[PDB]
């Protein structure tokens, strides 16, 4: 329905139709802590302190001072709100900077910005303004004719579309314009190639509405003065957030990895209750609130401390990453998952502005003999500027390029601007016009040059045009000059289809493989030359061949080769191509050998996405390079089957339509498959699909796949993706608005996942290692005294040590390990192989928490038993016995730090010692009803110290022996 009218005043938004701010915002305010919450505490390791500091609500269960409990419970739901509260602001205040675009607007008032803008209210949209929504373009710049808009951030092809006036609306002026037009559209709907509706005016006049009546979303007005539009969609109903799909909370590796082993060591404390309480026995013959006693004093440091180590690492790692000038402004948007980074091992990448700046030149032009490249413009150039042996060929190639394309030059001010259908012609025509014979003045049934040095000006007259089509590839004129009366045929395609039409070109098929060898978009040029009677002749016969109705097209072609096309001379061949992101092809390379398979994923087509792949290195020097091209219903499956037949090292490139039918109906097939492959290469790929195939890749296969993407293309894919990155790319960022991370090229990427992510995934981990350590060890050691004398665990530590040991005072070198550097920041780029070594779980696996296990109980055990050895377990000696083990506990932690440091840095060799010097100044200078003996003379320290020694000289020499090793 949806019928649009200009005048919209009276229903002007009033809930009639949505408004144009397209906001990534999240938890409104009225539901935001009810569905945080519920988020958070979902997973075993959180529900676990929760459940913890939720005791005290029956008074048997209260093992100590209620601060202990409900203090750090506030700390972490606190801290875990705020910091999710200040992304959500700091998100929609990154997000208000485009929402309020400014837009002249012609209904009424001075311009409007967006999220102002609504339904029917028309833009003047001027050159390179974004357009705001889905338009129907209802007058152009009045050239009588079209307007081009480049859709490099919606679909990301390169090549900039064509898009028509509706035909009665060039003639109503603005007065009828306004007043009463009326028009209909239907309702919105997903892919980026339909439209229907009509245009209407007084009576029943009415005008079809088709596809290149309408520009979309972010799509880019390209060389243009200016056209006159009224949105038909917004809000939620443009073709670039209806194929986008809902954004979802993301958790990282780590944290399921910590929640994997968390619930090993809640069965593990559990077990060690059972057997205490069932070793003693005679423990007030309650023994199942006794268990859940035990339970809780052993699980009030584990859990509790280790979301706050966790969710206080994540700020520093952040922070890091958003502060670091070696990958300036790369501020990150989700604060969670900052160290997903760093266990990375498939990366779906997208052509356009990550890899691609879609901007193209003429690299090099072959000619025969020899070749010149664009840095060699001068010999060409002084070719040229003789124009009005080798100069008749030189000559010839470039008045020959100058005039053979579709572009369109006009002049807004003292300097000209190109209008045309594709990249490839406007990188032609501007090699011409750098190199001197620069085109002018086009129009129908004309074509000129203007020519540097002799400041002559050419006319031609095209007589027929044969305008580039798909299956063509060859597009061609018949050119009259009149400066001399001769008349010519001149023509441009692909090789592959033109090698049939030119001489002899002994050499061609050679040069040709030397070129297309470094991913140029190779064109060959030929020439023939006529008279005046045979294009008569010629015209007589494409005449008839032209008859209408009668189903005999193919006549127009015939006729054209006997005539035209067959023994063109052979001008030569020209390389365009594409400029890649600054370092792109080394930085492919690293990642790759790194570990990572990169594939690429695009919405381009099938010609330039081989071309980028060639020229990026993404393809090795030789392969074969299967093509799987335009592949529908289920009997594709022989190219799979040859696939594996030919046994791997065989990159794929497969476009999008096959890929979509290959994961719809072929999934575990193709994916076992496409996993051995080196990489995957996709063609004219739709948003949905990238987004699908980056799910299924991780739910095949269980790696986590990166996605790097600019442009609404690629949101429905970093949403989906894990540590889905955006660039930031020029004259659009909607992209980078909803990305996880951001980054202004793709170069960084190999900074942001080799170092930083690298660092953030060991530097949680080893800190997880340590927090649960120094509560074991306080656990094993309860337990330990509880066995060794028969009274209740909760006896020893009892009071004030228990939050002493909890935090205070060995919170900090804990902590201390969020600074270090595995290496350097430079020796990243040297040995890539490093992060290799965390493809498997290396760091949190049961195999290595039980080793934590173990250490901590040998030495929580030698801790106990030999400070019992050198005390008493009499009343009498109590307060020396809780001396000599509770000084000797956090001694051990504050030496295992040191001994777990891999480079000293000076924040550490401060905290550290400030927190010895911190513990000295702590109970023993007011804490005398507990841990106090006489704790000077020299029996003590020496105890003390062997106490010390049996603790870490198995770590030391464990450490020293698989570091020989
Ligand atoms: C509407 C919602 C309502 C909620 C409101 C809040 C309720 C109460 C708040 C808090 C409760 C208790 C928690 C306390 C901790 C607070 C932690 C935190 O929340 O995070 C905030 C900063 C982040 O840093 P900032 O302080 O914001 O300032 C930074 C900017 O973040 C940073 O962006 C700027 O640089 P870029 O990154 O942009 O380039 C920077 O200039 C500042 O503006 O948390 C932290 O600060 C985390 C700790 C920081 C790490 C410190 C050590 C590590 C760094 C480097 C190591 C190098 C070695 C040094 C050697 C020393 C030689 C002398
Ligand atoms: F090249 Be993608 F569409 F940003």
């Amino acid at each position: 329905e949806r019928e649009i009218h200009p005048d919209t005043t009276p229903v002007y938004d009033r809930n009639r139709y949505v408004s144009n701010e397209l906001s990534n915002a999240k938890y409104n305010a009225v539901t935001f802590v009810p569905t945080l919450l519920y988020e958070q505490f979902k997973f075993f390791y959180n529900l676990y302190f929760l459940v913890v500091a939720l005791s005290q609500a029956v008074p048997a269960l209260r093992i100590g001072y209620l601060s202990s409990y409900i203090v750090p419970l506030a700390f972490v739901l606190t801290v875990t709100m705020a910091k999710e509260a200040i992304d959500d602001i700091q998100r929609r205040r990154r997000d208000r900077e485009s929402n309020n675009e400014l837009y002249h607007v012609i209904t009424r008032n001075r311009s409007i910005p967006s999220k102002d803008l609504k339904v029917g209210d028309l833009i003047k949209v001027h050159k390179g303004d974004r357009i705001p929504a889905d338009l129907v373009l209802l007058q152009s710049s009045e050239p009588s004719g079209e307007s081009f808009i480049k859709t490099d951030q919606l679909d990301g092809e390169t090549d900039w579309k064509l898009r028509v006036a509706c035909p009665l609306t060039q003639n109503l002026s603005e007065n009828d314009l306004i007043n009463r037009i009326s028009i209909t559209a239907s309702a919105p709907e997903k892919s980026i190639h339909k439209f229907l509706g009509k245009v209407t005016y007084k009576d029943s006049t009415s005008n079809p509405l088709s596809v290149d009546n309408t520009l979309w979303a972010n799509t880019v007005l390209a060389s243009s003065g200016f056209c006159i539009a009224c949105v038909v969609y917004t809000g939620r109903d443009t073709r670039q957030a209806m194929n986008t799909t809902t954004a979802k909370v993301k958790t990282g590796l780590l944290e399921l990895e910590i929640n994997s082993i968390s619930k090993i060591l809640c069965a593990c404390v559990f077990a060690l209750s059972i057997l205490l309480v069932a070793f003693a026995g005679f423990h007030n013959d309650d023994w199942y609130i006794d268990i859940l006693r035990y339970l809780i004093l052993f699980s009030t440091i584990i859990p509790v401390s280790l979301r706050v180590n966790l969710d206080l690492a994540k700020s520093v790692y952040a922070h890091q990453i958003e502060h670091d000038k070696t990958i300036p402004e790369t501020i990150v948007r989700t604060s969670t998952i900052p160290e997903d980074l760093g266990r990375i091992e498939y990366l779906l990448s997208d052509k356009t502005g990550t890899l691609t700046q879609n901007d193209m030149q003429l690299k090099k032009i072959h000619l025969g003999t020899v070749s010149y490249t664009s840095e060699t413009l001068d010999i060409v150039s002084d070719y040229v500027q003789s124009l009005v042996d080798m100069s008749f060929r030189v000559r010839d190639m470039i008045l020959t390029l100058a005039i053979c394309h579709n572009v369109t030059p006009t002049f807004e001010d003292d300097e000209l601007t190109y209008q045309a259908a594709s990249p490839d012609e406007i990188a032609i025509v501007k090699f011409t016009e750098s190199v001197g014979l620069s085109l002018f003045k086009r129009d129908r049934h004309s074509i000129s040059l203007l020519h540097e040095h002799s400041g002559k000006t050419l006319n031609y007259e095209i007589l027929q045009v044969f305008p580039f089509n798909s299956d063509s590839k060859r597009m061609g004129i018949i050119v009259r000059d009149e400066q001399l009366d001769e008349y010519w045929f001149m023509q441009k395609g692909a090789d592959t289809v033109m090698s049939k039409i030119v001489e002899s070109n002994d050499w061609l098929e050679e040069e040709t493989g030397n070129m297309a060898r470094e991913g140029l978009r190779t064109l060959v040029i030929g020439r023939k030359k006529l008279n005046k009677k045979i294009y008569e002749q010629f015209q007589k016969e494409y005449n008839d061949a032209s008859l209408s109705m009668l189903n005999r097209d193919q006549q127009m072609s015939q006729v054209i080769t006997k005539y035209l096309e067959h023994d063109l001379e052979l001008l030569g061949l020209t390389g365009v191509e594409d400029k890649l992101q600054k370092d792109v092809k080394s930085s492919i390379e690293l990642l790759r050998n790194a570990g990572i398979k990169i594939w690429m994923l695009t919405g381009d087509k099938v010609e330039t996405a081989r071309c980028v792949s060639i020229s990026a290195k993404l393809i090795s020097r030789g392969q074969y390079v299967h093509t799987i091209t335009k592949v529908t219903r289920p009997e594709g499956a022989f190219n799979q089957l040859e696939y594996l037949k030919i046994n791997r090292n065989a990159c794929l490139l497969i476009d999008g339509e096959s890929l979509g039918m290959f994961l719809k109906h072929y999934e575990q097939e193709f994916f076992d498959v496409v996993v051995h492959l080196p990489t995957v290469i996709a063609c004219r790929c739709t948003p949905q699909q990238k987004a699908d195939v980056a799910l299924v890749i991780r739910k095949m296969t269980g790696k986590r796949v990166c996605c790097i993407g600019d442009g609404g293309n690629d949101v429905s894919m970093i949403q989906c993706a894990d540590v889905g990155v955006g660039i930031v790319g020029k004259e659009g960022k909607q992209a980078s608005l909803a990305a996880d991370f951001s980054i202004t090229q793709f170069c960084h990427l190999t900074e942001l996942l080799l170092w930083h992510g690298r660092n953030s995934y060991k530097r949680s981990a080893k800190l997880a290692q340590f927090v649960m350590h120094r509560g074991l060890i306080i656990a094993i050691c309860q337990a330990v005294y509880s066995i060794c004398s028969l009274f209740e665990p909760i006896a020893l530590y009892q009071g004030w040590l228990m939050v002493g040991y909890a935090t205070c005072y060995t919170m900090a070198p804990v902590f201390s390990l969020t600074l270090d550097h595995d290496i350097e920041e430079s020796l990243t780029k040297i040995y890539p192989e490093l992060y290799k070594e965390l493809t498997e779980g290396k760091s949190l696996s049961y195999k290595t928490f039980f080793v934590w296990v173990l250490l901590s109980l040998f030495q929580g055990s030698v801790i106990q038993l030999f400070s019992q050895a050198f005390t008493s377990l009499l009343d009498t000696d109590f307060t020396r016995m809780v001396a000599i083990s509770f000084t000797a506990l956090v001694v051990n932690e504050l030496i295992m730090v040191a001994l777990e440091i891999y480079t000293w840095n000076k924040t550490m060799l401060v905290t550290e010692i400030a927190t010895l010097l911190f513990y000295i100044v702590s109970v023993p200078f007011l804490g005398d009803y507990f841990d106090l003996g006489y704790m000077t003379t020299v029996n003590y320290y020496a105890g003390l110290l062997v106490i010390l020694l049996i603790s870490i000289f198995p770590v030391w020499t464990a450490k020293a022996i698989y570091r020989r090793l």
